[PDB]
């Protein structure tokens, strides 16, 4: 906490995952929060490049870029829970699909709520739903049977996924669609429930309705 | 290169990536070169998420984004020359750079030549220019004095950044602009003659004329 800050913001999907590694790690740390809106001075001197959150002050050192924060945090603190795979292939396959939430499941995510003034453009609706379908087989595939991605404890891509489950439920409600449940999604849909009452994650997994309220909040 | 394979193009900035990887750890493969314009079926069914070059290939296992290709040869292969820092914090430096250079630099590299039909667009130049001395003091404060990004040896960073040297050079003479010389970027400029000297590096590293050629030849 005196060595460890965080800048970020309480509904964002990127920061809870440097907040989960950290709980996993069981290492401690001050939180200091972004008003949206406006970029905190710490946060453009922090990061000037991407003037983004979360950032990962550790020791008076900026660590951007939230799967490079996780990283990071998980070869520094090296003597605790590792956070990814030991194998290589097993490294690169977590983090193929890390990469893949954040460059095309997220925006895609986001596309359900966006479009323009027509009728019915929500393909975004449909890929979501086939995205989810490739992380269900990508699930069964990775876990081997075992409650998460990365066996017995939380991985990297439980953390790379679960981090958006609560924009996810968001979204389900919004939408009137649950991408995310029993006859769809059946393995995603236990592991779901077991990630969410992680006791890493269910303190920084923030309320539906109160995410839906940021949301709808949101100009 | 029976257990290796790497599904690329030639004039591939990433797919170089890969290649130059793979040199300096000695590890030998087969080339597939993609017909630009339409994809091949093996690119297809190896990278059936993204559909991008490169894959590389190996025990008939597919590796896909250059920065993780990179991480995964690095890894696999750990008894070569290492491609990423030892320390926890040079890592995530290195990688929040290469990241840095795929999100921003290199597509407002593609903006200079890219635009509209109006006059002077081009803050894109500025930008690009900018980026540059960013990239310039981030070397001094990396290489600290040593001749690469990673020291003795050519490193993550040198790879990530030197990869993109030829369409630099293609960029410069179509666009007037000389970003890195000696003037502007007196420590990128003597470093980039070792790196495009590099034995890794000098016969994967295209000619600018021909890549050039390439680039009008492109619609
Ligand atoms: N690639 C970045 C994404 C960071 C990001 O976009 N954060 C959002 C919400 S989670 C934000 O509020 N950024 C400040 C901004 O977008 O201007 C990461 O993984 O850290
Ligand atoms: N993020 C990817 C970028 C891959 C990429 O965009 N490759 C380009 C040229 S280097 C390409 O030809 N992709 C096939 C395509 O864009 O459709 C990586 O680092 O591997």
């Amino acid at each position: 906490k005196s060595d460890v800050k965080l800048l970020g913001a309480w509904p964002s999907p990127y920061v809870m995952r440097a907040r989960i590694t950290l709980n996993v790690k069981s290492v401690d740390y001050e939180l200091l929060e972004e008003t949206l809106g406006s970029k905190s001075d710490l946060l453009l001197k922090s990061n000037p490049v991407h003037k983004k959150i979360p950032v990962l002050i550790h020791n008076d050192k900026p660590i951007c870029e939230s799967l490079i924060i996780v990283h990071y945090i998980d070869e520094f603190w090296s003597s605790g829970p590792s956070i990814l795979p030991s194998d290589p292939y097993d490294r690169a396959i977590a983090r193929f699909w890390a990469a893949y939430l954040d460059e095309k499941w997220y925006p895609s995510l986001k596309g359900i709520a966006s479009a323009q003034g027509e009728e019915a453009k929500k393909a975004a609706v449909d890929q979501v739903g086939e995205s989810l379908a490739l992380i269900e087989d990508t699930y069964v595939k990775l876990s081997k049977g075992k409650p998460f991605f990365g066996g017995e404890k939380i991985g990297y891509l439980d953390i790379a996924f679960g981090c958006f489950l609560g924009w996810l439920r968001v979204t389900e409600k919004t939408s009137g669609v649950k991408f995310l449940n029993e006859a769809k999604t059946p393995h995603l849909a236990k592991w779901a429930v077991r990630f969410c009452a992680d006791p890493a994650v269910k303190d920084v997994m923030p309320e539906t309705e109160k995410l839906a309220e940021f949301a709808k909040l949101l100009a």
